[PDB]
C-alpha cells in the first residue's frame, strides 16, 4: 500500500497551464528555504525549476508514465524525460 509522498519519489506533476510534467519531490537542504504547510518542494526535470505543489497535482511516475511520459513541444519537457528515465536521483545544480 502507498505512503506518503518522500524526497527522492519520482512523480509527473501539475501546474495550470502546463502538461503533466516530469519532476521529483525534493530534499530540502540546511538553511534553505521550506515549502508552505502541506506541500512538497517539487524539482522538475528539464526546465530543473522548482514549485510548492500538494499531493492533489503529484501522480506517481510508474503508474502514469504510460499516459504523461510521451514528447511534448514545450520548452525542457523531452530533456525532463530525459533526465527521469535515466538518472533522476542526479543534481541537476
Ligand atoms: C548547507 N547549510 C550550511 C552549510 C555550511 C554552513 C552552514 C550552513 S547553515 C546556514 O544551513 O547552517
Amino acid at each position: 500500500m502507498p505512503h506518503a509522498f518522500k524526497p527522492g519519489d519520482l512523480v509527473f506533476a501539475k501546474m495550470k497551464g502546463y502538461p503533466h510534467w516530469p519532476a521529483r519531490i525534493d530534499d530540502i537542504a540546511d538553511g534553505a528555504v521550506k515549502p508552505p504547510p502541506n506541500k512538497y518542494p517539487i524539482f522538475f526535470f528539464g526546465t530543473h525549476e522548482t514549485a510548492f505543489l500538494g499531493p492533489k497535482d503529484l501522480f506517481p511516475y510508474d503508474k502514469s508514465k504510460d499516459k504523461y511520459g510521451k514528447p511534448n513541444k514545450r520548452k525542457g519537457f523531452n530533456e525532463g524525460l530525459w533526465e527521469i528515465q535515466n538518472n533522476p536521483h542526479a543534481s541537476y545544480s
